């Protein structure tokens, strides 16, 4: 009779959540737990991104704003990774002279709540450094030299700050000025709400930079803003956050138990089955449930993280909103695992299985002939191109040129003032287009869908 | 006998149009109607967009003739959904006083028909109206102060609206500034045809907004127009809209009751075949027909609303707009009926119906997969990304580039200033793409190509 | 023994020249002339494209100087049509008075070789003429005042024209300001080669127009040169172009007379062949030289028109290259006749040919689908979307969204200001998206790929 | 025996070197040779490829500093080819002015460490060179005429230069004016590493061009840099470059000894085994080995050029860097020699051979189509369109639209001003794009896949 207690596991083993409630009455209380775990992340994700969405443009309007009102004769928009940039010796001095008087004048051009802020040696003022080679005649020790300069000895009326000999650089060894203060900021759009505002502290530098020596300063404008209290301010949910955060984790904690609990009892009836088929003469390893314990797994680390910033009120969210992502994404992924319970669409999953290792075999060859052109276009295009100028923008080039995009763009980026580097360039790409585009993928496509044709007439029989 | 009767009006129902004329000589006046149908609802909803085009026209250039006027140093193109921004009190001061120095003196700077307006109160001027919150000490309450500013104020040699204190804003609890003024516009475009010309009343509001309290003001130029009576002027086809309105009703109204009427006596040859099939032993529901009685109650709607539009001079033609053009696409979609009569073509609508089950059951698989990326760039991406700020955009976003749509220019908006981010960037969008491109696709190709395939030999047999 | 001679015919008449030669030594001497007249065609429409290039960039030049002289702060690039425009009743004057200022002090300003013209009238000197209605109170006929203002006129020391009655101009009835002149050009980029350079008449019109009376004064440059004869210069291959066109006129209508007497003696035998099969019991009508007969149509037709163009000195040589362009593409595309000689690559033609009737019987399908998309977009989207204006541009757009062009932008240029309207985009341009990229061009593809194995596996047979 | 021995010969030829070892225990040492191989060629390219960086970008820079500093006005980005353009007489003397202005201040206005440079005369200073047409009355011959502007000339405190008769220019008949300077430059971005800094010499032309005389004087700025030995310098790697690109020479060197040796080898296989198939009754020329003697050649050639670029101290690297890309992609191609070892991986490779003969026999028809567009195209949208204006932009074009990039802006920038030629560009590119797109790649695409059901049905026998 063990033989049909064997058999009737393995049955039970292998039939769907609704098949059982239909067969032994048996309530599916996992699948109700996955899906009360599915809205609940999917919920704590949507929180999470509208909140720190409106952390994230407070900071940044703060920075636009300090951007418009420190440097001079600011774009609106930044020219690169810095903000703008001068090339004299004149438009230099205009240019620090004119984030210092702004400095001075902060509270008559301001729009926003802001104040001044104590520095790091609490003293309210601003601080210039500059370095220089110390001396044609230039040795590699870089002389560092600084001055705060106070509220008080910017507010004299004859101003003598200007005409010291501190600001008179020798713009031959001139590696880079600094200016850096603080600042105070309060959001008022959320008093409406009768939450206490939160008050904000903005570190700010502004460098002046010509490491380069190329004829050309670089200005550079960072704002590091942290979230202090509000020491003087009258203004006539972190609980419910923090309650929810656990709830997360507790069911995601839970999942992990009863998957891993569900695996064990897999491997036990595995033992059984080959002791029956031992002397007569991934089936158990669901691979839904490795992803669902991986997505337990990041959701539990990310709420962890997710509850230390908010404990200690820190702004940066990257990591935390990279595991929350990643966890979602996977929770959303294996739904799919639900769907697959009705064989109707089980044969689309499993044509996707089956063409995945002539892919990866595919891929072997084709990234060997991606690689070469790869190294090829750097090391030619490299100095005539914006699209070729390091490796990854390379790769990344060829990845939207497979996929057709920017193709006039890319022919026309090359100045045909050297004619060797302009045919070269119109025969790699045409070779590189006309190639992979062509006889790669072609051989691709065809590759997956004929499989699929076999998956297509195998699940026929 | 009567199995012979049945026999044959089985063998009418099943032909087509010509078939029925040149069996029985019966006259297709109903294919008639059909034909005048689509030439007359065509006709209206061209000439109802070339009116409304003209009158759309008309007061986009107004508008922007007025942002021109008003907003100090307009660049000629909007910033945002806003038209400016300022950044200083000074910026700020200056772009209030401009615009009611324009405002006083537009008689002189105009370059069309435009006059002074009476305003709502029934008196031509200026209305400024300022919110604060009422006071580092400010209660949560907003304080409104108005001003309205007539043409005797404006015009006294000696200016006392500047240096009175209504303009001194405490720009640290500022809300808003608002300007409200009306003006009467004449569109002489139209007196060539000896028709009167149509008289426009603007009311503008130029809002300087600074509600986010970052440092910047948000200047947004709303202008409202309705049509109104030239109450003076002297200048030396609304029956004909207005009844063609009312023929193209009528004919929808009949095409709804011979639609319903041959849907009806399709049902009672339903009734009756299966008695012949109950003792011996969507075929009678014409999917086409469902299609032309939504089309008739669409351009009814459209047209009623089109005719209470013209009779009470509206000037907002959205959802009558919504209306026609949904009944005009299906009845050019309905149109296919006609070419299905003849078989050749008949094989390629059939091969569509049966390829969309398989459609639909394999949307559901990746409509999982693609809400988890959509989840994932968001909440990640989302800070850093313009193309990933809000759920919609992410979505619209993902589906441009599953069609190849800008993928260097997405790859490229990631500053590498954060490597941690930037890295999973490159990780998703490669994963993205090489997943939903080629797996996905690919699988989705192949289930439609093969399905007709099966269309394609099971009409030969 | 004539029933033998009949079979020998047919077995000539189907066989290649290379063939021909090979069995019965006839030199293939057609087959030459059709080369030559190949090399002939294209050799003439490149110099056709060269030196028409030469003339239209040198006009290009002149225009875009013209703009920088006469248009006050012109960009350098055109807003639209027009090319620039202005806003208020004192930048209008300005511009009229800064065109009419630099026309007179047009030797010191101009960096060309330009000079005064004279007029239709014979005198130099710059025509101003304005149109208002004649006069709140204004009548549908328009006003038109003109004056002429030579150069002793603008040189006077103190200028009269500025103070005149004349431009006091009402802007509320203004139609528009024309101002006119001439202006006399030479090239000296043509004397390094001994020819005598080319004096070119520019008459050029400013117009200044609020036809809208919406305001916006818009500015229109147009320059229209023409080549005349060198009254008055001194420095120190008419024939060889004229001969040539004569050649190809000569070659182009013997190839006519050949292909028309092949078809001829081709009937002959169709004629003889149906003898033989009408008492026993396309193949002559080649496709191919019905190209040839319209190719050679068409470059006579052009040639004529180029050396009528050249006789009588005229610049617009777009039907000209009109029909030389289709001729030249007419003939490359039937230099396929000649490898479709070679089985080899014959079987690739005739998979085009047995594709063609599918792809047209289902482009009446989507053809319709496609006609009420393009109604319904241009009536919605029409007034929201300047890639939905008309209907011609909704065509493209829709043809372009087919082919996967700029999704992204398409989706993101609707303005949610309008709710619905932007819901109804969103769904407007899903549903065309998926529809058309995925049921319409599969099905599409899978009848042509499939057609081209009925081909393969019919001439394997 | 020697029948055994010659079959166990061709047997030892044909079998992978794993499976060589497996069986004969023969070490693989020439599979690490060309492991060896791989890894210093993509080591040299990598170095290479930075280090030439790093110069190119050190001149790009101060290219743009001197832009900045001597073009009057410059936007920061070249107009064209040219940097910048002016159109009056007085922007004409007002750029020559300030070019020269700024030369004379250079040492209060650069920010780099530049200094004057002497020229080839050996003396500091500008040279200013003109050319006119010698005098309505000009003859073809230009008369150029030079001044050498000292540094005590400029120096003058009341200047000479600019009341001289040279800069009285004749604009009517200048051909050009030249501005010729030197200046020296050090990059002191590279002491931080105790290297001795490189001194650059800059060989500075403006020219002010207007051989078109269209009315525009188009302003070309060359900078050329060399490097010199830094003559006066006090600040307080070439060995090891040089033996390495030595030992990718010899290695090299010898894989091209080995794979000559063994086609050899393989020749005498051939010989062998016909005499055993003369007397009883590709496969031995390894299409890999000659593309790693290609490679070697390259490499070879590559390392010789540049060593000869770092012993003479050049900085154009194109032709070396052409050579090394091309030598470094056909390596990486040749990777996919050692996984065509695995026959799971070769039935990938031997689909693409089979699929080449029909894609080039496709070609020749679809070439044909493609050369009569291009040289329609060229010949009607030429004038009209800045995609069509050569040959070779068409070309490109056509092969951009054919992957379906840019298609609406290709349809937008034909203005509708001509009529018949916008009717033409409709026809013309929805014929090219259908044509194209559907029928000749669909047939390409029905071609390729298809070939690989062949190849995968005849390994499977
Ligand atoms: C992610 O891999 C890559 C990512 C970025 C660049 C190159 C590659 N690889 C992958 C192989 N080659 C690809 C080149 C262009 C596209 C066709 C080839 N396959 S695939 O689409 O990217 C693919 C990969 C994995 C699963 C499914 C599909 C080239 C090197
Ligand atoms: C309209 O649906 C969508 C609209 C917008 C985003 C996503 C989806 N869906 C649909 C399914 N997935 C699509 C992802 C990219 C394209 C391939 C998949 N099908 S489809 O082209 O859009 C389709 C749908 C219905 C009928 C015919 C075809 C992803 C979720
Ligand atoms: C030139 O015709 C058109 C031109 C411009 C717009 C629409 C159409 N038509 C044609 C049919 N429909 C097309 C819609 C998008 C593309 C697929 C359909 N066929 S096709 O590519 O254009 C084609 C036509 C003739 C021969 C070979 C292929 C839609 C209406
Ligand atoms: C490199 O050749 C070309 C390069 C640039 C323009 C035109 C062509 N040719 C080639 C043939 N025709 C092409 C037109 C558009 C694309 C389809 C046709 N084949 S292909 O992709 O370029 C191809 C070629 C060689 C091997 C594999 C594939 C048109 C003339």
């Amino acid at each position: 009779m063990k033989e049909e207690c064997l058999r009737e596991d393995l049955k039970f083993y292998f039939m769907s959540p609704c098949e059982k409630y239909r067969a032994r009455r048996q309530i599916p209380w996992k699948l109700g737990l996955q899906i009360l775990k599915i809205v609940m992340v999917t919920t704590q994700l949507v929180r999470f991104g509208l909140s720190n969405q409106l952390v994230v443009a407070f900071k940044e309007d703060n920075t636009v704003a300090f951007k418009h009102l420190f440097l001079k004769g600011y774009s609106g928009t930044d020219e690169d990774d810095y903000s703008c940039s001068v090339y004299t010796q004149e438009d230099a001095y205009e240019s620090i002279f004119f984030a210092i008087n702004q400095y001075h004048q902060l509270k008559d051009i301001t729009l926003g709540t802001l104040g001044y802020g104590e520095n790091e040696d609490n003293r309210i003022g601003l601080k210039v450094c500059k370095q220089h080679y110390k001396k044609l005649n230039i040795d590699n020790d870089v002389e560092l030299d600084c001055v705060q300069l106070d509220l008080q000895d910017l507010s004299k009326k004859p101003p003598d700050w200007k005409n010291s000999s501190f600001f008179r650089l020798e713009f031959y060894r001139l590696l880079q000025v600094e200016i850096s203060f603080h600042l105070k900021g309060i959001d008022l759009q959320t008093i409406h709400s009768r939450e206490l505002p939160d008050c904000y502290v903005f570190q700010n530098t502004i460098i002046f930079d010509n490491k380069a020596h190329s004829g050309k300063i670089k200005i550079y404008f960072d704002s590091d803003a942290k979230i202090e209290e509000c020491k003087d301010l009258n203004i006539f949910n972190a609980q419910y956050v923090l309650v929810f955060d656990a709830f997360v984790i507790v069911i995601c904690l839970a999942s992990l138990i009863l998957c891993t609990r569900s695996i064990v009892l897999a491997l036990r009836l595995r033992k059984r089955f080959l002791n029956f088929f031992l002397e007569k003469y991934w089936e158990f390893i669901n691979g839904w449930y490795v992803l669902v314990i991986i997505s337990d797994l990041m959701t539990i680390i990310g709420s962890i993280l997710k509850m230390e910033i908010k404990a200690k009120n820190l702004t940066n969210y990257d990591l935390c909103s990279i595991f929350l992502g990643t966890s979602t994404l996977l929770v959303w992924v294996g739904v799919i695992r639900y769907l697959g319970y009705f064989q109707a669409y089980n044969v689309l999953i499993l044509t996707m299985q089956a063409s995945l290792p002539k892919v990866l075999r595919f891929c072997a060859c084709a990234g060997m002939i991606y690689l070469g052109y790869t190294f090829c276009g750097w090391i030619v295009l490299g100095p005539y191109h914006d699209k070729f100028e390091n490796l990854n923008t390379v790769a990344e080039c060829l990845f939207s040129l497979v996929n057709g995009d920017d193709m006039f763009a890319t022919f026309a980026q090359i100045q045909q003032k050297s004619i060797l580097v302009w045919l070269f360039s119109r025969l790699y790409l045409y070779s590189f287009i006309s190639l992979f585009i062509y006889m790669i993928l072609s051989l691709f496509i065809a590759l997956i869908t004929d499989s699929y044709d076999t998956i297509k007439k195998f699940q026929q029989n």
